[PDB]
């Protein structure tokens, strides 16, 4: 199970990577119109956020598509893993602004929004560490490491902001509700999705892998941001 | 046509980086003297970020000088490019500070920074990717996708922008759009070197490239710099 | 002198790398223990950052340990160097968050810390560029061009932030003195073990050079962390 060579150059996951480029480009061009002519400047907050998005989704995949994104990491037992380090770059920004999302609409303070904001990136850089990673040992070290870091964004996420969010209006605290639980689930599919593919256990191929993150990454990308832009709840407050 | 071979190490293009150096630096030590007594709170903002931008550039451009700022990238063809990647680092931070400066001027919320510095370094970073590409399908899509970014850039610049700061004082306009011509007609010339150099169809050399981006370099920063640092409208408003 | 290879791949300062990484672990989860039931929002404010620091370090250090850290700069004579860079990369997130630190306690303006971030960024910048240098000339002139950087910073702890933070309550301005005194003198340590580690003259071993990075990291990390969590200056004010 894999997909189509697109380029040539023996990665039929380019077949994915190609479908994943033209579904966030369309998706950040779909936000920018449908938002172009919003003046409320709560609303346009949603929308500048949330179509830098998946317009930085669209500059990885379009560099993983090219090859560009992709390095061949050596295993200490000589087992050569092709790594699409270009996610990890995505995600360092991408993943912020998702959370950053989630804290306008819980209006939590701005202390609560750089941890949320330090904690994720830290999470992303150990998983692009353990990513690069040559030893058993190391790489599934990092996995876990970036696994706590997930466990406190999950955890912040359904105490501190959610009891935020709950004080609300019910148009926001519905809106709000829809979106986590959205993340939570998504979310915790990335770490599985890591240990049994390619970068660790490797019982998925790289062809079906990549399948995968791109119909993730779509939905807790366009998806998200269909559910978001589309509410009430962006629009100031009853 | 190239320059002097500061380094004996065969590239007389140093003899550009090494005076773009130096201009770097006095521009940034003089803004320092300039401003060193200055209280007024709203001018030392503008100070502090205009001195940072000469600044960087300073050490990205002494980084090229010496050759750890330059590398170099086989095409597909075998035709071997010396990219001077640390331009790229240089204006991941510079861009965004210069257009803060034209951001404070116009007083512009919150949310049009954030999306002007969002836009500005997808412009930057997709520009690097396409500087390390090895296909040219790969090479130019970059360079469209980084131009459709900066044109977004100028867009929010020529009418979000310039109509906040048309609200304002005369001094405060007048400073605006004597800078953001200055940068519309300045920025505009780096993806035309960028296309027409050594990292595109290559009409134009090396040793000649070097020189431009310095003379685009200093007066996009120590000119922009001392227009806006002399000007009265850096000071609270009439 | 040097310590114990506890990869088994020849690196005996390991050894101390694992110590650091373990300390850097129980200061992470120490603070959060401690800060876990703050609910003032100034507090859980310098918590938060603070709590972040050892993070982050310890992140860093862990990849030392693996070894990943780590890399090979030949010099221009053929001398190998193994150069830890992760330190670097720690650097760049770790100092600017204690400037914070004291920033806060200080009660400076926002242009005060956008400078010092600024300029510390610059510091740990150019002092990467320096380690991973071929040529002496180029090493050295880094290193004190990143030393003048550092000066700036110092000058502005003791002036800027020192007359802001005596204009506050005794218990403020007390902790801040026993803060920024800590900060004058260690961080001042990390430019001459540098000069006079492996990636300078080179008098001193990797194996006490990297006890003693560990033995600066902890102190200004865990312990001034320790300090500053344990005053009354983080508690409002009277
Ligand atoms: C988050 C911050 C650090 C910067 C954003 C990250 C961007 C720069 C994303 C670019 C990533 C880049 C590395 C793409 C991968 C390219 C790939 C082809 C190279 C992979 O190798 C990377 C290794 C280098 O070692 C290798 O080369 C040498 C020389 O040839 C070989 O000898 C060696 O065997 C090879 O493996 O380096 C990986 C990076 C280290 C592991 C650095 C540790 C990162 C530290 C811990 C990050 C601290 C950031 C912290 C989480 C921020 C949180 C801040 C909050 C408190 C707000
Ligand atoms: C902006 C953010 C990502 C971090 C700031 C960038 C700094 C880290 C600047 C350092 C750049 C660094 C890469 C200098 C170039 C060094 C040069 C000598 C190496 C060039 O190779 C880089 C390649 C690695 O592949 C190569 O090595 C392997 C292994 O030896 C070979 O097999 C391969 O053939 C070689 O080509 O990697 C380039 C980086 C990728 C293309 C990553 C894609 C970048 C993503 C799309 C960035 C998203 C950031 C977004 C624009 C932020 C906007 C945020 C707003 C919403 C606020
Ligand atoms: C601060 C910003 C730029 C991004 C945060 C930095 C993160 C990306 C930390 C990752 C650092 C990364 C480079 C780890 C080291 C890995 C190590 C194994 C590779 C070392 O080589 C790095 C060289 C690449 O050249 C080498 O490879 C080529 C190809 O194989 C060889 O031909 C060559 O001989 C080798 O040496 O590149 C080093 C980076 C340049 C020196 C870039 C200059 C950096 C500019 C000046 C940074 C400006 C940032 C400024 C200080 C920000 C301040 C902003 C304030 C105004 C707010
Ligand atoms: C870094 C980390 C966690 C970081 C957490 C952070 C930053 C949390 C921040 C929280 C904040 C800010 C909260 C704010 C709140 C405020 C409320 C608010 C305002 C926000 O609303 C409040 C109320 C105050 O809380 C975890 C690392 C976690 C790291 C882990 C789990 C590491 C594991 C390592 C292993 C397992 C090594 C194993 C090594 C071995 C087995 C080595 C073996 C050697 C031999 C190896 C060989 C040779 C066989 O290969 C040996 C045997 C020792 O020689
Ligand atoms: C153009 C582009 C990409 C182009 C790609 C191309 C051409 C690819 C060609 C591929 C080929 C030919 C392949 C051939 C294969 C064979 C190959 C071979 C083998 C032969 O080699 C084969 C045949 C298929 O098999 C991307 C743009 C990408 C563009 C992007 C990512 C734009 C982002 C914009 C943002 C992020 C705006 C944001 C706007 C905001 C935040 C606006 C805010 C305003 C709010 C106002 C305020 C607050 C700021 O003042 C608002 C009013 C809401 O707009
Ligand atoms: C020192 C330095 C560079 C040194 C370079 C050297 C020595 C080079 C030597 C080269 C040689 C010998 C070459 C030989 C060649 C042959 C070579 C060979 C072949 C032999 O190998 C040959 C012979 C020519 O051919 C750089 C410093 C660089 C320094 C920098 C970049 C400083 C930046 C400061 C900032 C950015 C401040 C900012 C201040 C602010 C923002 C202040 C704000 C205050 C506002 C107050 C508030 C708000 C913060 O509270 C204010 C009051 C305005 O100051
Ligand atoms: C648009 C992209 C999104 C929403 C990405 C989310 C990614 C994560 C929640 C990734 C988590 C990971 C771990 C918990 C362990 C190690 C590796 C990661 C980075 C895949
Ligand atoms: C001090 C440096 C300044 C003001 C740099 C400005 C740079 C640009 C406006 C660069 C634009 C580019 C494109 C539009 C396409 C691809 C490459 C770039 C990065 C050269
Ligand atoms: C937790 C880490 C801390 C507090 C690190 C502080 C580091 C410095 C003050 C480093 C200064 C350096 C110079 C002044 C010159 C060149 C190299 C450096 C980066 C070691």
């Amino acid at each position: 199970q894999a997909g189509f060579d697109l380029l040539n150059d023996g990665r039929p996951e380019t077949l994915w990577l190609g479908i994943g480029t033209l579904l966030m480009l369309i998706g950040t061009f779909y936000f920018i119109a449908r938002g172009w002519g919003v003046t409320d400047k709560e609303a346009r907050e949603y929308y500048a956020i949330t179509i830098l998005v998946p317009g930085i989704a669209s500059a990885a995949y379009l560099a993983m598509f090219f090859g560009i994104g992709v390095t061949e990491v050596e295993l200490a037992s000589g087992t050569v893993l092709d790594i699409y380090y270009a996610r990890y770059a995505d995600w360092l920004f991408t993943t912020p602004l998702l959370l950053l999302d989630l804290a306008l609409l819980a209006k939590v303070d701005r202390v609560t929004i750089g941890t949320l904001i330090g904690v994720d990136a830290l999470m992303i850089v150990t998983g692009l560490i353990g990513a690069l990673s040559k030893t058993p040992l190391a790489r599934y070290t990092w996995w876990l490491f970036s696994t706590i870091a997930f466990l406190f964004v999950l955890y912040y996420l359904l105490t501190s902001l959610r009891s935020a969010a709950a004080k609300r209006s019910e148009e926001v605290r519905s809106t709000f509700n829809t979106l986590t639980a959205l993340v939570a689930v998504l979310w915790t599919a990335y770490p599985i999705l890591w240990i049994v593919g390619t970068e660790g256990a490797g019982v998925v191929g790289l062809g079906i892998e990549t399948l995968a993150f791109m119909v993730l990454d779509v939905t807790a990308k366009v998806g998200f941001g269909f559910v978001l832009l589309r509410s009430r709840a962006i629009l100031g407050e009853t």
